[PDB]
């Protein structure tokens, strides 16, 4: 709590010098607010977006939030899957005219997810590294493909000199009991790709999740573990 910033129906905490974490809720009409977090990282004179909020009004505050708190233009976003969570609020980020990245994959099944697909589409390696040419100017941002998972198309995102790397959905906190709804997921390859997101980011002590607060590299090897219970 104490440090949070609330704007409108967003909370806002600050993680790094220059990163704070985004956290919008969805009211579940008999179970009330279930929260999802994203990044907001100042890179120089530009602001990135990690994930929008479940829905384009509660988008439309995390960029009010900016302008009001950094005051820098926001250069570009990067959402990790296609569904609510994190892609709810395109078409707040097309509204304002920030320039909206994901994976391929997400874009291809957006409109089957509901959702609306961002404009550019990242490709990746076989070793899960973003191709380079379609990530133009991501600065700190190293966007890196785990494998399936949660779904088949979940990206992550690690920022450049600082210790910190979002797992987005794919990874949960260390005391978690559960990998929670696995309706879209991967079952047999959920545990490999938790560690591929460990191994890429191996110098990354803060993980940043989207249904937990921040975690350290426990989680990535707890939810490793559970993962290994699906096969
Ligand atoms: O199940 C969990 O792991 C979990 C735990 C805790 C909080 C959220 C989630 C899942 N959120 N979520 C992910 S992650 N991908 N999609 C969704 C989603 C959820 C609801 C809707 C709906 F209610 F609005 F329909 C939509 C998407
Ligand atoms: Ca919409
Ligand atoms: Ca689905
Ligand atoms: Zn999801
Ligand atoms: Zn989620």
């Amino acid at each position: 709590e104490t440090g949070d910033q609330r704007f409108g129906d967003l909370v806002f905490r600050q993680l790094a010098p220059n990163v704070w974490q985004h956290t919008s809720y969805l009211d579940m009409p008999g179970f009330g607010a279930v929260a999802s977090n994203g990044l907001i990282v100042r890179d120089g004179g530009r602001v990135l977006v990690v994930d929008t909020a479940w829905t384009d009004d509660q988008t439309a505050q995390i960029l009010n939030w900016i302008k009001q708190e950094i005051n820098l233009p926001v250069a570009l976003a990067v959402v990790t899957h296609a569904h609510q969570d994190k892609m709810g609020g395109m078409d707040a980020l097309h509204a304002a005219g920030i320039a909206t990245y994901a994976n391929a994959l997400s874009n291809q099944l957006a409109p089957q997810e509901g959702m609306v697909a961002a404009q550019h589409s990242l490709t990746f390696a076989a070793n899960g590294w973003v191709e380079p040419a379609t990530a133009p100017n991501f600065g700190p941002l190293k966007v890196f493909y785990p494998g399936p998972g949660h779904t088949s198309d979940n990206i992550t995102v690690g920022i450049d000199g600082t210790d910190i790397a979002f797992g987005g959905c794919l990874i949960k906190d260390s005391k978690a009991k559960s990998l929670g709804n696995l309706g879209d997921a991967d079952t047999e390859h959920y545990a490999a790709s938790a560690r591929a997101f460990g191994a890429a980011f191996p110098k990354a002590s803060m993980i940043v999740m989207s249904h937990s607060a921040p975690d350290s590299r426990a989680a990535i090897t707890h939810t490793a573990r559970m993962a290994d219970k699906l096969r």
